[PDB]
């Protein structure tokens, strides 16, 4: 009767899709007729469903349910367990998988024009997210999905935070998961996240795309090279902070057009106020696409 309420006993496990950030995503068929004709869906669940994790996950579900945009993965519904009230998030299944894996596999057939189409789409998803005063915090190609050859979507919201009514940043007091090699300097030093730190991370995504996910050129590999591979644990963060303060940055990807490299470097401004807006990034990227087309 209500198609957003899924009964977990009808979800048949097909394959695991990924594991991380204290969660897992599976491919399942929702098959109440038990004849293998039901709809294939993506299901996100918790590995460790403590009360603290369940509270955070229900906010994540509300965030995703509130978003309706061509470049954001579609919410379909939820599962509730009897008693302890474990939760599963049901989403559309996007069959080409993560943009990270897709580009790693098809780098030979994906030209700059196509990379800029994806870039534009990522910018548009993020601009829309910003209109709801949500801060993604975890923008990376591993969290972006490919629906088909012409459309990508932002595909996970596990670190996403809602800005306070009175402030333009959110401070995380006791972080767990921290993708530090995608983090703005002020996020490393003060745990402060904003639309502007999302723009910094978007610059790292653009780097990822134009390196075609070459492992030796990944942001972790390059930053560890620049600070020294001898640095370990909390010393990595200390030295990364000092590097960024001195305008140490990821290099230009081999063969990257100047106009795109310039955008990357503008996103990586130490001065938070000088970073471009997602509205202006989408305009600029679409102008470049037009110039190339
Ligand atoms: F960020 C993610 C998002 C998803 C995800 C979210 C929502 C819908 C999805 N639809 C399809 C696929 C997907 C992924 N790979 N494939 C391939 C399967 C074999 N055929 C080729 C395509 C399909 N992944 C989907 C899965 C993940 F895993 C991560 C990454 N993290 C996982 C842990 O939680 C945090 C995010």
């Amino acid at each position: 009767s209500d198609p957003t309420q899924f009964e977990e006993r009808h979800l048949k496990f097909l394959q695991q899709l990924g594991k991380g950030n204290f969660g897992s995503v599976e491919m399942c068929r929702y098959d109440p007729l038990q004849d293998n004709t039901g709809e294939v869906v993506a299901v996100k669940k918790l590995q460790h469903s403590t009360e603290e994790h369940l509270r955070d996950f229900e906010r994540e579900i509300e965030i995703l349910k509130s978003l309706q945009h061509d470049n954001i993965v579609k919410y379909k519904g939820v599962c509730y367990s009897a008693g302890r009230r474990n939760l599963k998030l049901i989403m559309e299944y996007l069959p080409y998988g993560s943009l990270r894996d897709y580009l790693q596999k098809h780098k030979e057939r994906i030209d700059h024009i196509k990379l800029l189409q994806y870039t534009s789409q990522i910018c548009k998803g993020m601009e829309y997210l910003g209109t709801k005063r949500y801060i993604h915090r975890d923008l990376a190609t591993r969290n972006i999905l490919v629906e088909n050859e012409n459309r990508v979507k932002i595909g996970d919201f596990g670190l996403t935070k809602v800005l306070p009514q009175d402030k333009e940043y959110y401070k995380v007091k006791e972080p767990g998961e921290s993708p530090i090699f995608w983090y703005a300097p002020e996020s490393l030093t003060e745990s402060k996240f904003s639309v502007a730190s999302d723009v910094w991370s978007f610059g790292v995504v653009l780097y990822e795309l134009f390196t075609y996910i070459e492992k030796s050129k990944s942001p972790p590999a390059e930053f560890m090279r620049m600070i020294g591979n001898d640095k370990q644990g909390q010393m990595i963060v200390f030295h990364l902070i000092e590097l960024l303060k001195n305008n140490g940055r990821l290099p230009r990807p081999d063969g990257c057009p100047d106009e795109i490299y310039m955008i990357m470097t503008e996103c990586w401004n130490n001065n938070v106020n000088q970073r471009p807006s997602f509205r202006d990034l989408a305009l600029r990227v679409d102008q470049i696409r037009d110039n190339m087309a």
